[PDB]
C-alpha cells in the first residue's frame, strides 16, 4: 500500500498478512465464484493504492497459479494504443503491464501515474478473466 505521509511524502506500507490471510480465507475460490473476490480486489486496489509487487503478492494469494496466470494475460489484452485501440506491440504492452518488477518510483508522479494505469489493467483483467470463466 501507498500512504500520504504526514510529512507530504509518499509512504510503502506492506500488506499485512492478516489482511491477505482474511481475504483469501473469507473467501470462496475465484473459479467458483469469481463476482466475489472480484469485487474484493477492486475494492483493495482502490483503497489501498498497491505499488506493482504489492498487486503481485495480492494476486499470487487469492488466485491459483492458473487463475493468476488468466488474469495478467488478460490484463495485457486490454493495453491500448495511441489510436485508443488494442495493441499487441511488446514495447507498448510491457510498457503499461510489465511482466517483470519495473522500475517505477512510487515517490514520482510519473511512477504512481503509471501505478494508476497498470491497476485498471489490472482490474480489466480480472473482470474479463471472470467472465470467461462465468459462461
Amino acid at each position: 500500500p501507498l500512504r500520504l505521509g504526514g510529512n507530504g511524502q509518499w509512504q510503502y506500507w506492506p500488506f499485512s498478512s492478516s489482511d491477505l490471510y482474511n481475504w483469501k480465507n473469507n473467501n470462496p475460490s475465484f473459479s467458483e465464484d469469481p463476482g466475489k473476490l472480484t469485487a474484493l480486489i477492486e475494492s483493495v486496489l482502490t483503497t489501498h493504492q498497491p505499488t506493482w509487487d504489492d498487486c503481485q503478492q495480492l494476486l499470487g494469494t487469492l488466485l491459483t497459479g492458473e487463475e493468476k496466470q488468466r488474469v495478467l494475460l488478460e490484463a495485457r489484452k486490454a493495453v491500448r494504443g495511441n489510436d485508443g485501440r488494442p495493441t499487441q506491440l511488446p514495447n507498448e504492452v510491457d510498457a503499461a503491464f510489465p511482466l517483470e518488477r519495473p522500475d517505477w518510483d512510487y515517490t514520482t508522479q510519473r511512477g504512481r501515474n503509471h501505478l494508476v494505469l497498470y491497476r485498471q489493467l489490472l482490474l480489466a483483467g480480472l473482470q474479463n478473466a471472470g467472465r470467461s470463466l462465468e459462461h
